[PDB]
């Protein structure tokens, strides 16, 4: 049970004890079949009751469909996600913050109403496609070309881990435009891209290691065609386009980790006191009692730090190097948190009867994933260098 | 240097600019005279200008000379002065944390009226006094012994490892008063002590690897005649006002670590933008980069974590387990940081002409000081085996 | 490619490279197969290769048709067999040091001669069963009762987390006779059961989160016959071949975590030059290097280790604690390894087209295998307080 | 004590008992006074003493009185030294293989045969002088000029971090003969200074925060007449024995942490029994436990790597990679060692009354005073790239 220590108004209690009730009975009793079978059976469904609460518009404005509320919501809840079942805790994050806030922040009127009054309902599934096979560190090195014949631009390329890639309706896909052009950051310009496309196609889906249920397969464009209208930002500008969003993603991303080490110690507090070994509760052994002091720590610690950087962004203050920072410590601190909490189970945490191997699983994907810990070390060391 | 994702109010800002000012000038530039001399020569005279600035009784009412405010600014007093130096920083914690708020949370109408004026003002030192040589972690183990000679207590026994103890003029000084009850713990009685009574004296400073300056001494008892007025709290009812206060100490003290970790990064971001090799500055390679984004994260992380804590018990939701988790976590966190920090500095880091090493030998204490490392771990397990 | 710094003889070098010359053309392409299905099909065909190369009674005596060397080979072997295929790796390591090296140190000379030559053959699996669904450390609490009646023993009861089990023919079974005794150790009995026993019934296999094609069920006893001469060790005095095989599994056991550090060296290694990043190899990034230095020195301690010990085994020098010690010690620096290797490889490391994601699982199994990691430390921390 | 773990062979496992008593008798209960008074006045008569015993100049090759022995030797002559006294162990190290060994291995015969007789008996002290305050790391980039006059060499420059500065007589200084070559490592060359020549001057002791009583200043050049037959190696080949020379000194002065944490562990595992809390000694609690066999677990693997790296120098293979890896492993567990050796002490190990808080000093000595961690990684970085 969460406690209030974690700063929440009381709106915002309310919000997280009706998510922990909605979350429950209807996505958790079955977050075991999604792992065993990297599938899910009723995610149009739940997607759309997940529309009915607003959790998808959380920071989009009631206008469009949303709830008109800050980031600190959106990590709230995307804390409760990825709680229950960690599978389809990143396709929440690649939906509303990747493709949705992407479109309220840096949109026009007209795409404004188009795709977002279908995104937010919870009727459209939206994605964000940066990542190539030859760059999934550099991205400013892409290889995907954009050809302007008019007022269509005709996309020639290839594109791999994409989010979300076989379900998703609207897909944000970015592209360069100008390949000559000296500096790489020049040359990129984002789109948007609708299922049904001439052109467009989806590989087969990729069987991951871990959060198998968040759909990733591979993009194929040859010769697109996409109109002028829909190129998201401005023409050969879409650098600060592309790094505007990737730093909200490691900043509502990193209540993903959080909402896991929630559930591995949910599972390991009242297993360790109902186990029992040599006469005795396996709890209160000095050293589980350490082991579960440790995880208490390092989730207390990095929940508090990604809520206050949350309610610093909802004022104006935005900072890329804290959104990385709050996200690389908590992916960081999760895994050893999974770790600790497989050895607790001792041969329980081992076999796929237990959750414990599938939040160790889990855990690994916010290190490599949605940036490696190297770029976002690297970006502080150039934002310490630079003052 | 700090930023704004603390979200103190402007007014707890302006404490925060006030003392850094005044300690930049008044406590930082002889803060390695403080060390290599052990000697605070301007102790008197700077515990008189800290009461002037109201710093001493911030959490005190308002009705004997003080502030009132909460637990956060006196957290964040603890913090700068920390940063400013750490040996200092400890002696004036143990002595207006572990002195005003005891006296104000168990004394009587007579008892705050008698010595609180003179504490805030910085007249009167206070200190602590409830370790022994014997007894370390195992406080309610004390071997110190009262007697009831009539309207009199007749304190026999030794005291070790008290903060400012040849300087304090009033000293909370815990003694068993029955030793025939079940429990050991019941037997425990707080008394009040002050300096120049019959029996009481000290043995000699001592010599500690860090915190070089802050007087730590032995308390001897050699038959003190201790008025029947001068008891803190209730008859037998020591424990009680014992961990209460110890509940309270572990979350002041935070900013200990916070402070020396703020330290070590104020005194190495500025030295790599300086120092150049093979052709360049140092802060441009990645090996430094990723220790300073580590460095930046673990101290941010844990100045949220304090300053949330600290928040919580200000509304009255206090708890005896995240009190040691934050301290634990801090004072480790702060030796680890330390520990990069003065390998940053090369061969440079390594010598007295730099307060590296002072910042390191004075992080240890917190591992071993105000608890144990190990005890901390063992108090939040058992608070998991009692739910 | 290992260096000759690990100090082996000449005969040991070339038994490692005909290890590897005979694993990499059998085990190694189809060592991903065996974990995509979980099953073994040539599993009697590669036990009797092996048989062929009396690597399974490397450690037997020669009459039994054994090679009749040391522990160090042992380990070898299991690192050679661990390097391509884990699970195979932890079969090896069930069937030739619990079952096979138990009998030639506690057996008779007609149960030697009646078992061993079918197991160094390839005839017969061998397995052994300590653990029970309710007692996984405490294997002193075990409740399988060996009452007797005349010179057969009725063995009731169920064990579980047997390796090798459904596929053994030969089991090593522990059991409790004397349930009533005041010594809780000395009432353990070991007894040799066959397949072919009236009440023997074997369960399906366990899906587990690694080392997949290894079979494990639970044992089902219920009114076994077991014959008198089917007895390891002494009547009703069992622990003490219980703890000496014990103490020596942990050794050859720790080859396993060396064979997976060296298969994720070997994938990484050349992999970070085939990769190009910011117009460079991956390789070249101090980041990068610093990782390929810490897996290199951690893989090459815990070798030597490893190496260093099983050597003094061979000359009588043995010690629980030392056992204990390095089989800890592998396996934590072998998670820690396998969680880098694959922030190395990105995003090709999350998925299961590469080896990179079955190392990390099946690295986890030492750490909670054969003994909890906490049974470990205690027992090392238990042997320091009778000095 | 120790094991035979190690693989050390006869007239090896008595010059460790023979070391140790004789360090015990007279160096050990003087280390104490040598970290206070920052100096050591038994240095000259300890430098005999050792000459006499045959430790010093154990590489040197039998013709001027040396031992002749492997590295080995030399390895555990220096961790007991370094046991028995951290700070006269970095001197021994300096004096040992930093001079002896670029005497025996690139210097001629004329060259070797006058310094050797009055450095191996202990009246010579043998300093080393790579770095300069403006040169750490990058030792390459030396700016001490030595212009050619006939048969005469003049030096003009500084240098810094000079082990054993004042007291040497004869120092390897490296210069750089010729400021304009294409490759900067072509310009640099050894040359033999001698105490007494004109233009050559010491500053006095650096305070430095460990290894209190190794001497180290800054060395002065002022128009210094070096003759052209003091020249090591040959000219503009310096580079050629300083990279050759500082592999074997990172391998031999690896022993260092070895015996500090060896020493660490034995002052820490008797006052872990004598020590007694709650009933019962301190030793018997889980958490100190798992600290000790921790720290016996890292002790043992870093002396095992270094052990067995070490003999397999003394057969002619020598890497550049494991010399520092060793070095870098030892030092990185060395201080999380006695970290937790002064954790495990409590309040006791925090004053200088303990050798407890030298332990600590002493051990950051050699992550900055044996090139940087990033140094050593760099180094076995390049090591894999140039495959
Ligand atoms: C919502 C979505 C985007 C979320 C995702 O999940 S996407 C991430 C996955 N793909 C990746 O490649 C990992 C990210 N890669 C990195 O961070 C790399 O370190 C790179 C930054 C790309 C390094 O490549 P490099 O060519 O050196 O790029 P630079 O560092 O020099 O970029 C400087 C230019 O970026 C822009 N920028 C930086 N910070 C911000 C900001 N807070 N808001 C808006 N724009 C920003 C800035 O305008 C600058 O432009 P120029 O001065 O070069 O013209
Ligand atoms: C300046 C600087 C460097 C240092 C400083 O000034 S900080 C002071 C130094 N700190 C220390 O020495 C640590 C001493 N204490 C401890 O470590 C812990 O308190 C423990 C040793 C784990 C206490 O354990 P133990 O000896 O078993 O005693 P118990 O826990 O069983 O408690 C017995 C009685 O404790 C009392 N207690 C415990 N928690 C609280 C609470 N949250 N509020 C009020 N009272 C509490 C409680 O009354 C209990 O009594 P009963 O249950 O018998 O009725
Ligand atoms: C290979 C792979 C496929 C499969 C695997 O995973 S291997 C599976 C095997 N490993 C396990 O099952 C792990 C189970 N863990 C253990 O057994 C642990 O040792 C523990 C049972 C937790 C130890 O706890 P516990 O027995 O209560 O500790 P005690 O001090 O009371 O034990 C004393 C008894 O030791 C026994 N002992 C006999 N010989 C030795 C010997 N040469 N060295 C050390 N101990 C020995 C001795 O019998 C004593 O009991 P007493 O009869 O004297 O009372
Ligand atoms: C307290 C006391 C007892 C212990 C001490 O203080 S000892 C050491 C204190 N001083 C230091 O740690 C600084 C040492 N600095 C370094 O090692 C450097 O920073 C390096 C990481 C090697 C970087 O050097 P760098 O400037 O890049 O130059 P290179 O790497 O290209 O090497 C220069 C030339 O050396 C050659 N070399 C490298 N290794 C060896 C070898 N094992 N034997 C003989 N020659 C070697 C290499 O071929 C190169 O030649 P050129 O290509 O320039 O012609
Ligand atoms: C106002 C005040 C100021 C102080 N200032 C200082 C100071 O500046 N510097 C200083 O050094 N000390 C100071 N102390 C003392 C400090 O409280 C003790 O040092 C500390 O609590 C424990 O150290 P110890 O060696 O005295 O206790 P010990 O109990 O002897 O500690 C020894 C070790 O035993 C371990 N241990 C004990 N019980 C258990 C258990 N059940 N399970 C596992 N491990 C256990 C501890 O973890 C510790 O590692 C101060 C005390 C007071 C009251
Ligand atoms: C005989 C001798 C004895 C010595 N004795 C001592 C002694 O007793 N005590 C002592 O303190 N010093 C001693 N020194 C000096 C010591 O060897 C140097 O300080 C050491 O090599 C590190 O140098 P620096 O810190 O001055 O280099 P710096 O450049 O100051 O190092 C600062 C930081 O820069 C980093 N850095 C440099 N290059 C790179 C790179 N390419 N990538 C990433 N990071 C980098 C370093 O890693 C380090 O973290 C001695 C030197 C000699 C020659
Ligand atoms: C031949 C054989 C082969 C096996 N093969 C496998 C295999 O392939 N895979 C597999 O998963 N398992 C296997 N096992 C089972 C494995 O040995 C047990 O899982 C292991 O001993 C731990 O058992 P447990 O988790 O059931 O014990 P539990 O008691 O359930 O352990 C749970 C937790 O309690 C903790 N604990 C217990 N006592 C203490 C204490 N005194 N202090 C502190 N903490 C404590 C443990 O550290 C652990 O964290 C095998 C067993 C045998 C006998
Ligand atoms: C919208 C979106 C969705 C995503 N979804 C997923 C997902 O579902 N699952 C998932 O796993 N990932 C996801 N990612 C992360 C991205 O796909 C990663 O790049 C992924 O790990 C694929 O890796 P890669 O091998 O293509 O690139 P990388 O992860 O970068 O791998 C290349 C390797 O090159 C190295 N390298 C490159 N430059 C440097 C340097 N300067 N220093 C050191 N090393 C360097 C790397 O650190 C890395 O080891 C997503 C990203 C985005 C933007």
């Amino acid at each position: 049970v969460d406690d209030a220590i974690n700063g929440l108004s009381e709106e915002q209690r309310q919000l997280r004890q009706t998510m922990a009730k909605f979350l429950q009975e209807h996505l958790a009793p079955k977050a075991q079949e999604i792992d065993r079978s990297n599938e899910f059976k009723n995610l149009r469904e739940f997607w759309k009751q997940l529309g009915n609460l607003g959790v998808l518009g959380i920071t989009a404005p009631v206008q469009y469909g949303g709830s008109g509320l800050g980031y600190l919501e959106h990590v709230l809840v995307m804390e409760e996600i990825s709680r229950a079942s960690g599978a389809v805790g990143l396709s929440y994050g690649a939906h509303s913050n990747l493709c949705i806030n992407q479109l309220v922040r840096n949109g026009n009127e007209a795409q404004k109403e188009k795709y977002l009054p279908k995104l937010i309902s919870g009727e459209y599934i939206g994605a964000l496609a940066m990542s190539e096979p030859n760059a999934g560190s550099d991205v400013v090195s892409m290889k995907l070309k954009a050809e302007k014949k008019g007022n269509h631009y005709i996309l020639n390329g290839n594109k791999f881990w994409i989010t979300n890639g076989p379900d998703a309706d609207v897909l944000i896909v970015y592209a360069k435009t100008d390949l000559a052009a000296v500096p790489a950051s020049r040359g990129i310009t984002a789109f948007i891209v609708e299922k049904g496309m001439p052109g467009f196609s989806t590989s087969k889906k990729l069987d991951k290691l871990g959060m198998r249920g968040s759909n990733t397969c591979e993009l194929i464009f040859e010769d697109c065609k996409i109109p002028a209208a829909n190129i998201l930002g401005h023409e050969n500008k879409g650098v600060y386009v592309l790094m505007s969003g990737l730093d909200l993603a490691r900043l509502v991303l990193a209540g993903g980790p959080l909402g896991l080490m929630q559930a591995v110690l949910d599972h390991t507090i009242p297993y360790l006191h109902v186990r029992e070994a040599f006469g005795q509760k396996i709890g209160h052994f000095q050293l589980m009692q350490g082991k579960m002091a440790d995880m208490y720590t390092r989730l207390m610690a990095c929940r508090q730090y990604v809520y206050n950087v949350a309610k610093a962004c909802d004022e104006g203050h935005c900072t890329a190097k804290d959104c990385a920072g709050v996200i690389l410590y908590s992916a960081e601190c999760a895994t050893q948190v999974a770790l600790d909490g497989i050895q607790c189970f001792g041969g329980n945490g081992y076999i796929n009867d237990f959750p414990m191997g599938r939040f160790l699983r889990d855990a690994k994907l916010y290190e490599i994933g949605a940036g490696t810990s190297e770029v976002r070390r690297l970006v502080i060391g150039r934002a310490f260098n630079a003052d």
